[PDB]
């Protein structure tokens, strides 16, 4: 039982809670490869 | 039982709580490879 | 039971609490490889 995993998550704008601020992402460019050989 | 894992997460704008500030990401460029051989 | 893990996380803009300031990332360039052989 062999199990190979490649992961890369992209979360941009996230707020969370359990129980002013300025956040800017200006022009992101992504050339990023997910290769499995 | 063999299990190979490659991980690389990308979270840009994150706030969190459990119970002014300025954050700027200007033009990020990403050439970053996820190779599994 | 063999288990090989490669990890590299990217968190850019993070605030957190449990119970003015200026943070600038200007033009980050990332050529960084995740290889598993």
């Amino acid at each position: 039982k062999v199990q190979i995993i490649n992961k890369k998550l992209d979360l941009s704008n996230v707020q969370s809670k359990c129980g002013g601020s300025v956040q800017i992402v200006y022009k992101p460019v992504d050339l990023s490869k997910v290769t499995s050989k």
